[PDB]
C-alpha cells in the first residue's frame, strides 16, 4: 500500500473519521483507522463498533493498492503539524507504516486490516434524500433531550419516523420532551427507529452546513447516512420507544405568550437564587402578566414580572429552570407560546410563529 | 447604606473584584461620594471604586461576591442598579426585576494589616504586562520550596526585572523604567501574579508600585491590588546564566517550534522529550515511544561549535519559544550535560535557561 497526497486533502477526513474515537480505547485496535487504497481512492474508517464513519479521498499521484490500520490521534496529528501544503507520503511496510513529508519521517506501529472490526452487511428499507439544513434542524431542535447514561437504554438517543412527507425525530429523558417536524416531498413507508446518542452527534456534526444534499437509508437494525464523500453508518438502539402522541397534553386551554428573549432573560437572573441543586422557580400568571419567582434555602428571593399575553384563569406552577431555558435557547424566536393546564400538569411550549417543533415539560413539587 | 447606579459603570469593577465563607462575598462600602469594592483571599485583596452622582447613602456590607455579578451581567444593557441595604438582607433593584440577597456584617470582612511602603515608582501597564508575560511559565506550582510558587521582583539601577524558575527552567526579563532605583527584591506569590496579569488591560494607563517589607501594591486606574509576599531564599539568576557557552545554534522560531510539536507526537506521553543532534549546518530532532514509533526531522540551521547531542523536555523548550513570538532564536550550548540558554536574537530583554534531559 503507498499513497502521497496533499496535507488538506487528508485533514478534514481524518478529523471525520476520528469521530466516534475516544481518548480511552478499550483495545488498541479501535483507536485505530482503517486505511484502504483501491480503485484511485484512498478509503479511511473509524468505529467504536456501534458505528463507523468513512471518507473516501481521491489519489491524483502514484498509488499502490492494499490496506492496513494505523493510530488515529498520532496520524492526525502528524498530518495536522506539518507545513501547509505539505505532501505527505505513505508507505506499508508490515508491522509499519511510514509516513514521510519534505525532511519530516514518522514509523507508526500497524495492525492487520484483517483485523479491523467490520459493521455486518444489511439491506435497506426505506431511501429519502433531503437537504442538510432539514436534518440539522430537526436534530437541533431536539438533541438536547435525549437522555444521559439512563438505566432506560432505549432514552439514551433518538426517535426517526418516516410517515407519509414527513420525517419526524423525538427525544426525551422522562421528565421532558421534544418533537420536530419537517416535510419531505417523497411519500415514505412507516418506519420508526433509535438512533443512538453518540450516533446523532455524529451525524450532526458531519453536516457542513452547504448545498450536498443528505442521502439517508434505514433497516430494521441500521441507519445509514451519505453527505458528499463521507458515509456515516450506526445500529440501532433495540428498543421500542414510548409513545410520544400520549405524552402531549390532551387539552391546554390556557395560553401564554411573550417575546422569548424577554422570557430566557428573566428566567436566567431568578435561576441565580433557585435551590442549587433542584433549580425550581415558580410561575404564576394573571391577566397579561408573569411573575416568576425563585428562593433557595438561604432564604434569598428573586422576583421578575413581565408583560405578555394572558387572558387564562390565575395559577401557579413550578418548574426546573435549567429545562425550561433548554427550550427557550431551542426556539431562537421572536415570541413563545407556553400552553397550560393546571400546577400538577405538563406545558407544552412552541415557537408562536410555528408547531412545527414542540417541547413537553413536566412541573416540579 | 443606598446608592443607585448604572450597570454599565460596575461591571468591570465586580470583574476584577471577584478575581480573588465570607472570602465568597464582596465588601461594599459607600462613603465620601464613592462606591468601593473589595474581594479578598487573606493573602491577596482587590479594590474598585466607583463615583456615585445619584442620591446615596453611606454604611457598608458584604454579599454574595458570583450572585451580585450575576444578577448585575444578567440585567439588560442600559440598567439602572438601585441598592437599598436592610439589616440581614440587600435589596437589589432594576425595573421589575427585584432580588434580596444575604449579607454577612462588613466589621467581619478580613482586612490585610496595615503596613509601610519602602520602595516605591511609577511605570507604564504595558511595561509591568511585558515583563511578567515574558516569565510566568516558569514560576513553580505547587512546589515544597513555596518561595518558587511566584516571582521576584528585582529593583537595580533604573531597571524593573522579574525572575521566575521551578527548579528545570529558568526566565528572566528586565526592562527599563527611566528612575534611579534602590536595589531591591521580593518574592510575590504565583496566585497574585496572576491576578496583578489579569488588572492590566492594555490601554496606556500610568501602574504606581508600592513594595514593603510583607506586601505589595499595584494602582492603575481606580483599581488597587495588594499581596503579601513570599519570604524565602531565591536563587540568584547570574548563577543559572550559562557562564561560557562555545556552540550556538541559530533558526527560526516557527521553524524550530513545528519540527518540536511533531517530533514529539511520536515521544514517551507520560514523559515527552526529545533528543537534538547538532552537527555543521544541521539540527536532527528524534523522538521514540515504548511502542518503537520513531519519528525524525531534519533543520537547516546557522550553527557553530562542535558536534554535540543533548535532550529536551518538550514542554519547556516549546514554553519559552511561545514566549519569544519572533523570528530568530538563539541557543547556547556548552555540553550534553549543561543547561542551555534561549533568547530572542534581536532583544536582549528577557532569556532563559533549561536544564537537559536524558533519553
Ligand atoms: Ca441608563
Amino acid at each position: 500500500m503507498k499513497f502521497t497526497v496533499e496535507r488538506e486533502h487528508l485533514l478534514k477526513p481524518l478529523q471525520q473519521v476520528s469521530g466516534p474515537l475516544g481518548g480511552r480505547p478499550t483495545l488498541p485496535i479501535l483507536g485505530n483507522l482503517l486505511l484502504q487504497v483501491a480503485d484511485g481512492t484512498l478509503s479511511l474508517t473509524g468505529t467504536d463498533l456501534e458505528m463507523e464513519m468513512v471518507a473516501r479521498v481521491a489519489l491524483v499521484q502514484p498509488h499502490e493498492p492494499g490496506a492496513t490500520t494505523v493510530p488515529a490521534r498520532k496520524f492526525f496529528d502528524i498530518c495536522r503539524g506539518l507545513p501547509e501544503g505539505a505532501e505527505i507520503a505513505v508507505q506499508l511496510e508490515g508491522e509499519r507504516m511510514l509516513v514521510r513529508s519534505g525532511r519530516s519521517r514518522f514509523s507508526l506501529s500497524t495492525l492487520p486490516a484483517a483485523d479491523f472490526p467490520n459493521l455486518d452487511d444489511w439491506q435497506s428499507e426505506v431511501e429519502f434524500t433531503l437537504p442538510q439544513a432539514t436534518m440539522k434542524r430537526l436534530i437541533e431542535a431536539t438533541q438536547f433531550s435525549m437522555a444521559h447514561q439512563d438505566v432506560r437504554y432505549y432514552l439514551n438517543g433518538m426517535l426517526f419516523e418516516t410517515e407519509g412527507e414527513e420525517l419526524r425525530t423525538v427525544a426525551t429523558d422522562g421528565h421532558r420532551l421534544a418533537v420536530c417536524s419537517m416535510p419531505i416531498g417523497q411519500s415514505l413507508p412507516s418506519h420508526s427507529v433509535i438512533v443512538p446518542r453518540k450516533g446523532v452527534i455524529e451525524l450532526m456534526r458531519m453536516l457542513d452546513g452547504g448545498d450536498n444534499p443528505l442521502r439517508v437509508q434505514i433497516g430494521s437494525n441500521n441507519i445509514r447516512a451519505h453527505v458528499g464523500d463521507f458515509i456515516f453508518t450506526s445500529k440501532l438502539v433495540d428498543g421500542r420507544f414510548p409513545d410520544y402522541r400520549r405524552v402531549l397534553p390532551k387539552n391546554p386551554d390556557k395560553h401564554l405568550e411573550a417575546g422569548c428573549d424577554l422570557l430566557k432573560q428573566a428566567f436566567a437572573r431568578a435561576a441565580i437564587l433557585s435551590n442549587e441543586k433542584f433549580r425550581g422557580v415558580r410561575l404564576y400568571v394573571s391577566e397579561n402578566q408573569l411573575k416568576i419567582t425563585a428562593n433557595n434555602p438561604e432564604q434569598e428571593e428573586a422576583e421578575e414580572i413581565l408583560d405578555v399575553t394572558y387572558s387564562g384563569a390565575e395559577m401557579e406552577i413550578g418548574f426546573n429552570v435549567s429545562y425550561v431555558l433548554d427550550v427557550l435557547n431551542a426556539l431562537k424566536c421572536e415570541n413563545v407560546r407556553m400552553m397550560l393546564t393546571d400546577s400538577v400538569s405538563s406545558v407544552q411550549i412552541e415557537d408562536a410563529a410555528s408547531q412545527s417543533a414542540a417541547y413537553v415539560v413536566m412541573p416540579m413539587r
